[PDB]
């Protein structure tokens, strides 16, 4: 569920996924957190443990919210 984003990240590069799909490679977590602030998104350590770790370009809290709403609505 929860997922580190932004400047928690460690790793020092990273394969980067953009919000639309596209592969954008393996980039530096420098060059990455560029990308994802021009596009005023986050970037997302979406697989972890993953060589190199995959991030992914998206909006952190409108993905958190849907995820829980999701979790809510499907058990009341
Ligand atoms: C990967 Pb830079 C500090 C325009
Ligand atoms: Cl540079
Ligand atoms: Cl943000």
């Amino acid at each position: 569920k929860d997922f580190i984003i932004n400047e928690q990240i460690r790793a020092r590069e990273v394969r980067l996924i953009d919000q639309n799909g596209d592969q954008l490679g393996i980039k530096s977590k420098q060059e990455a957190l560029e990308i994802a602030a021009r596009r005023n998104l986050d970037l997302v350590l979406v697989a972890p443990n993953a060589k190199p770790p995959v991030c992914r370009i998206m909006d952190y809290g409108k993905f958190r919210f849907e995820q829980q709403k999701k979790e809510k609505e499907a058990r009341k």
